[PDB]
Formats: C-alpha cells, structure tokens, sequence
C-alpha cells in the first residue's frame, strides 16, 4: 500500500496502493 502512514504528496505521483 502506497498512501498509508506519512503522506500521498510525499510518496511518488501515481503510485499503486
């Protein structure tokens, strides 16, 4: 899972969850 603990805008743009 990509957006999970920290932030979606910190992790890569268009990542698979």
């Amino acid at each position: 899972s990509c957006a999970t603990t920290v932030d979606a805008k910190f992790r890569p743009n268009g990542c698979t969850d």
